[PDB]
């Protein structure tokens, strides 16, 4: 059954609540983004209204075959009335099509649901600048000060420079990038752009990228693997055995693989600056773990919440243990006492 932190009180609305059957009293189901833990349960057999971004709607239609009559895309940064309640969708700076949702309740209460987000100072000049938020439903994925990582820009600079050096030294090297979901497309797009190549991938992954409204996409991606020296593979194949196997299939075009595994945070972020990152190597294969995050760092999250000054915070991640819950509650109180709200 549907948990309390996925319900929006005083409305008929739920958020990211498709795996619980028919939810009692739910007249409209919101979907913040197309990641599997959030869409779990949606299919061609779903017959209630779904509200989401245009990009999320494209993915629902083409990947999950949800019927067009039930998909309700909304524009960003625009006041919309849904079942008698004013709502706004805001860019979440997560994966393509990901949104935060502002709900203006009939009783005067204002709720922000962040979905999954990477907090940024640019959000301080969205439609949030105006007004008071009474309740914040917060992506607390990395809510502890040990969680540090670089900017996305710094990580992409490292990846571009690393790939360009390797292929200029050896014109017969292949670059491989791992993926298991939408998000983090800049990693493979930036590498292909510096190398003058299209990105080669499966038919299934090509279909997914065609749903994302990325400008000039037809110029950047392909299903013709032989025409490309940047290949995308499933994340599970980014290991010495899987990469050895892939190199065999390329028909003696290549004699080296440089591979990237975009992760989130790992314990090596504790002690290794992005510039000092080194790969795991076996023979003619090297693998780089790069900390490309689409979730807020601790510091980014703290700045956002101290700016917004919500009256109450409801975490939506790390909710399952008493230790996690107590830790998060202690940080929220510190933030409030430091800033004075
Ligand atoms: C064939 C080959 C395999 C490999 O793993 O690395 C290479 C490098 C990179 N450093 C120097 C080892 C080259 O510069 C040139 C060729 C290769
Ligand atoms: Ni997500």
């Amino acid at each position: 059954t549907c948990p309390f932190y996925k319900k929006i009180p005083g409305t008929g609305f739920t958020v990211d609540a498709f795996q619980y059957g028919v939810v009692e009293g739910c007249t409209a189901y919101f979907l913040t983004h197309f990641h599997s833990d959030h869409y779990a349960g949606l299919s061609k057999h779903f017959t209630f209204p779904v509200y989401c971004s245009e990009i999320t709607g494209n993915l629902l239609k083409n990947k999950l075959h949800v019927q067009e009559q039930y998909i309700h895309p909304l524009p960003l940064d625009t006041e919309c009335i849904v079942n008698g309640v004013k709502v706004v969708l805001l860019d979440a700076n997560h994966c393509p099509g990901a949104v935060m949702i502002l709900f203006y309740l009939p009783n005067g209460t204002v709720i922000l649901h962040t979905g999954d987000f990477r907090a940024d100072p640019s959000m301080e000049r969205s439609l949030l600048a105006d007004q008071k938020v009474h309740m914040l439903y917060l992506d607390t994925t990395y809510c502890s000060p040990e969680y540090t990582f670089p900017s996305q820009q710094e990580v992409i600079r490292f990846a571009i420079n690393t790939a360009f050096e390797a292929v200029t030294l050896n014109p017969h090297a292949l670059v491989v990038c791992g993926t298991y979901s939408i998000g983090k497309e800049k990693v493979f797009l930036a590498i292909a752009d510096v190398l003058g190549s299209k990105v080669g991938m499966s038919q299934e992954k090509y279909k997914t990228l065609q749903c994302l409204n990325i400008p000039e996409i037809n110029s950047l991606i392909t299903t013709d693997m032989c025409s490309s020296l940047v290949h995308l593979l499933p994340m599970m194949q980014i290991n010495f055995k899987g990469l050895q196997s892939h190199l065999k299939k390329c028909g003696g075009k290549y004699n080296q693989i440089l591979a990237f595994r975009p992760t989130g945070w790992t314990h090596s972020n504790k002690f290794t600056r992005i510039a000092d990152v080194i790969p795991q190597t076996k023979g003619n294969i090297s693998i780089y773990g790069i900390p490309y995050s689409e979730h807020s760092s601790y510091l980014e999250m703290k700045r956002f919440v101290q700016w917004l000054k919500p009256q109450k915070i409801i975490p939506t991640v790390n909710v399952g243990t008493w230790k996690s819950r107590s830790t998060m509650e202690k940080y929220f109180r510190e933030w409030k006492l430091e800033a004075g709200y």
